[PDB]
């Protein structure tokens, strides 16, 4: 086929011939490594985030619950799951509903850390989609949407249904409650859907303390048979309890007692279990190694681990300190005046609405006043907020409020009296438009030293030179302050994070900053029990926010919220399933998983392929020098618009840490798709298939023919099945003389490459036909030599993919036998994805892609 477009007049260029075996090269030996799909992302290589990726994003149709702590990476576990089930094709379709208020930090999230492009469906955009196809949801790959838009109708669930989704992943699924009697319309349109998706991801860091029948019912969700009968699941746990204890005993070292072994051995039920039991309560110089064997097979009989993964703060540390500093400031009179005429016209204003409005005194003295009066003039916390600011003006500093009108005034004020400059996040801007304000933000070059946000919700950007918040007010309820506190309490951070709450007086803002600090202790450190206290007290803490002069019996309502928070704090600690949570971070395993991509990381076949892959397209690169490099489309490009880029220019990198503190630039990896679609591009037609060349070169005869041949070995089969894990399409680079000798072995490809001159077209096709005869003659006799060089290839593969993926059914067998976690149609799966490529293997043969006719010269 390529030498029937050579002989018919197709003579490509040198370039494009040496690009397409290469880029096809590459293509081969990037398939096979044991960590794809976990390398193009923009993330930092953390172990535990790692391990659940590894193992629940290589899973067929995985149905699992991510109960990791708040701020340990839920976003990040699913995109990386995501990532790999859409790069390895698993998956093509995916649905994500989050609360509404989550959806830009996903599609944000997702787009700039994943390189997935999410489309949000609201209800302007499926009345544009519906002009398109019978179900709208059909004409995007990708989207978002929210629990109420999901909920909101019949006929649009529906569709939602059977758009044929493969992965579903369904964010604050705590929002989904169980009632035996009247089921939320979200609770009952997610249910549908888990039954018409055959992967799905729940995620929630609810403790299943606070509420049993919910936990359970998402369970059920992910898998009914396993998860049949609440009574039987509430006396499993129960059951289970002295097992993680007398378990979380021997990992903190104490010895264990003699019943309270034959109790870890009942449940690992087997008939020689003492030697190892006594190796791993002995404390020798073999129970640290003994220990590890031990509850790695605790782990394999876990009733829930197999699905359920919770990481804990306490368990993965690498959070900052978090320490509050509060300023009291006096009321000035023109908010006691706003708050009297208020009050005089409130005497009916429900108490809850009351305590409310009166911690944001700017919104009450606006309502009087108009909008956009003065209150900045008197306000005694705008003028701590500009002495703090023109004080501190070197660092970076994150000022948030609740309402964008305040915000957006802020900005104004501090402009025009201190000239400091300050970008602004709010919900009415573009995501772009954030974009643009985040990375003036981010410059330590001078950049914008201040970020002001309203209660917007923080959209995953990494802010690493800001440690420093100031909380302009209070929000309302403890779930929104430990959101604020995330946007600089991130893993990883590791300057302490200052939080100064410039508060009035005998206020509602006065009695906030007591309950948050002194009866929750929801500043300076995490609070797992915020909300739960906060439901038992609401309508009695709304009284004191309320009436903020009358005070009686507030400090018995914070000596009860204390004590009841640190009770509810320790009894969660002592409840931590230390053998869940091992299994969750994944151990010293998942640490070598980490070292060895880090280790990957440093490609120089990247860099060199990405080069001369943009070359060819026709982008020119302009290196900045600061490991960064602007790409720009030029005139001689090959298709008019590639995917990634604009004629603005796009900023690219290809290190790691680079592509993490500026977020703005795409981070080039093998999986990124400016390089795949490069790849699919050149390797896609014939280009760069027929061409002849001239070998200035003393030491051989004048007019000595060679010609090099790449063959390309391949099964064809759906990409569904996998295939190039062990046989993608695979180059066979050959060099034959006029007796059909293979030098290739000898003649290294780039630096032969380097010898090898094209031919202008008119002597070049009057070559092409003179030495056509003898060509024909060395293709015969190359393909009695690629036949064997193709049999070997396809035999160590269905070797290769007969031995791996005999070990991972070998290994869900081994599991259900010990594990009831274990889904009927996961072992299907391996055992019938087995046979097909067993047989798809077998059909696999070989064909000429390329050929290069080398003619000697001495000129
Ligand atoms: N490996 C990582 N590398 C870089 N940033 C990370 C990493 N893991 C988490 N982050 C950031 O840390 C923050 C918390 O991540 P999330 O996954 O959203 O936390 P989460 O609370 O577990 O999940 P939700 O859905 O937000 S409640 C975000 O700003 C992430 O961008
Ligand atoms: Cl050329
Ligand atoms: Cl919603
Ligand atoms: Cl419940
Ligand atoms: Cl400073
Ligand atoms: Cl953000
Ligand atoms: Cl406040
Ligand atoms: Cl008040």
């Amino acid at each position: 086929k390529p030498q029937d477009r050579l002989f018919a007049g197709q003579i490509d260029r040198m370039d494009r011939f040496a690009l397409r075996y290469r880029a096809r090269k590459y293509s081969s030996e990037q398939f096979r490594m044991p960590y794809s799909g976990l390398r193009g992302q923009r993330t930092s290589l953390i172990p535990h985030q790692l391990n659940i990726a590894h193992d629940v994003g290589r899973r067929h149709a995985p149905r699992v619950l991510l109960a990791d702590e708040v701020g340990l990476g839920k976003t990040i576990e699913a995109g990386m799951i995501l990532h790999q089930q859409l790069l390895s094709g698993a998956a093509e379709r995916v649905l994500i509903i989050v609360p509404e208020t989550l959806q830009h930090q996903w599609l944000v999230e997702m787009l700039r850390r994943f390189n997935l492009r999410f489309a949000l469906f609201d209800d302007e955009r499926y009345a544009e989609a519906q002009h398109d196809a019978y179900n709208p949801f059909d004409t995007e790959q990708l989207v978002i949407c929210s629990l109420d838009f999901a909920r909101r109708s019949k006929q649009r669930l529906e569709h939602l249904c059977e758009a044929e989704w493969d992965l579903l992943v369904v964010d604050e699924a705590h929002h989904l409650v169980w009632s035996e009697d009247a089921p939320s319309r979200e609770y009952q349109a997610i249910e549908q859907l888990a039954e018409h998706v055959p992967g799905v991801l729940l995620l929630t860091a609810t403790p299943e303390q606070l509420g049993m029948e919910s936990h359970f019912a998402r369970l059920r969700l992910l898998d009914p048979n396993r998860f049949h009968d609440f009574a039987q699941f509430v006396e499993e746990q129960k059951n289970y309890r002295p097992v993680a204890d007398a378990v979380a005993m021997l990992l903190a070292g104490n010895k264990l007692s003699n019943d309270e072994l034959n109790m870890l051995g009942e449940m690992i039920g087997e008939q020689d279990i003492e030697p190892l039991l006594q190796a791993a309560n002995s404390d020798s110089e073999d129970a640290q190694s003994a220990r590890q064997e031990l509850v790695s097979m605790l782990m394999d009989r876990h009733g829930t681990s197999r699905v359920l993964f919770r990481n804990t703060r306490n368990g993965v540390k690498g959070f900052p300190k978090r320490e509050l500093h509060t300023i009291k400031l006096p009321l000035p009179t023109q908010y006691q005046t706003a708050i009297k005429v208020s009050g005089i016209m409130g005497a009916r204003k429900s108490a809850e609405d009351r305590a409310r409005d009166m911690l944001y005194p700017e919104r009450i003295y606006q309502e009087f006043e108009g909008d956009n009066a003065t209150w900045w003039n008197f306000d005694p916390r705008v003028e701590w907020l500009m002495g703090y600011l023109t004080s501190h003006r070197s660092q970076k500093v994150l000022v948030i409020c609740a309402k964008a009108a305040t915000a957006l005034q802020l900005e104004q004020v501090l402009r025009e009296r201190e000239g400091i400059r300050a970008a602004v996040f709010h919900e009415g801007m573009s995501i772009i438009e954030r974009d643009r304000a985040a990375a003036w933000f981010a410059e330590e070059d001078t950049g914008a030293q201040v970020l002001l946000c309203s209660e917007i919700g923080s959209e995953g950007r990494n802010f690493q030179f800001a440690s420093h918040m100031v909380m302009f007010d209070l929000p309302f309820n403890p779930d929104l302050l430990e959101q604020r506190i995330g946007r600089l309490d991130r893993i990883g951070q590791a300057h302490d994070i200052q939080i100064h709450v410039p508060y009035l007086e005998k206020t509602a803002q006065s009695v906030l900053v007591r309950w948050y600090h002194e009866g929750l202790d929801a500043f300076e450190h995490t609070c797992p029990t915020g909300r739960t206290i906060y439901d038992s007290v609401y309508n009695d803490l709304i009284n004191y926010l309320a009436s903020p002069d009358q005070t009686e019996g507030f400090d018995d309502l914070i000596k009860n919220c204390r004590e009841q928070h640190e009770a509810l704090k320790a009894q969660l600690e002592q409840g931590r399933d230390r053998l869940l949570e091992i299994h969750s971070n994944g151990g010293e395993k998942a640490q070598a998983l980490a070292e060895s991509i880090e280790e990957q990381d440093d490609d120089t076949n990247l860099i060199a392929f990405a080069m001369n892959l943009f070359d060819i397209i026709g982008i020119n690169q302009d290196d900045r020098g600061d490991n960064m490099i602007v790409l720009t489309p030029s005139d001689h490009m090959l298709v008019p618009d590639f995917p990634g880029l604009s004629e603005d220019g796009i900023t690219i990198t290809f290190d790691r840490e680079v592509a993490l503190a500026r977020e703005d630039a795409q981070f080039i990896t093998w999986e990124h798709p400016l390089i795949r679609n490069g790849l699919d591009l050149i390797l896609s037609g014939d280009t760069g298939s027929s061409t002849i060349s001239l070998l200035k070169n003393k030491a051989l005869p004048v007019g000595t023919l060679l010609v090099e041949l790449i063959y390309v070995v391949e099964a064809q089969a759906p990409k569904q099945l996998q295939l190039n894990r062990f046989l993608p399409p695979t180059p066979v680079r050959m060099l034959l003389d006029k007796n059909g000798n293979n030098l290739a072995a000898q003649v290294e490809f780039e630096t032969f490459n380097r010898q090898l001159n094209a031919v202008n077209r008119h002597t070049g096709s009057k070559l092409v036909n003179a030495v056509q005869q003898d060509v024909h003659a060395i293709l015969q006799l190359g393909e009695a030599q690629i036949e064997k060089s193709a049999r070997a290839l396809i035999d160590a593969a269905r070797n290769e993919a007969d031995e791996k993926l005999s070990a991972e059914l070998s290994r869900l067998e081994a599991l259900r036998a010990v594990n009831p976690n274990i889904r009927d149609d996961e072992l299907t799966a391996i055992e019938s994805n087995r046979q097909q490529v067993m047989e798809s293997l077998d059909q696999a043969g070989w064909r000429l892609d390329a050929l290069r006719l080398i003619v000697v010269t001495h000129q």
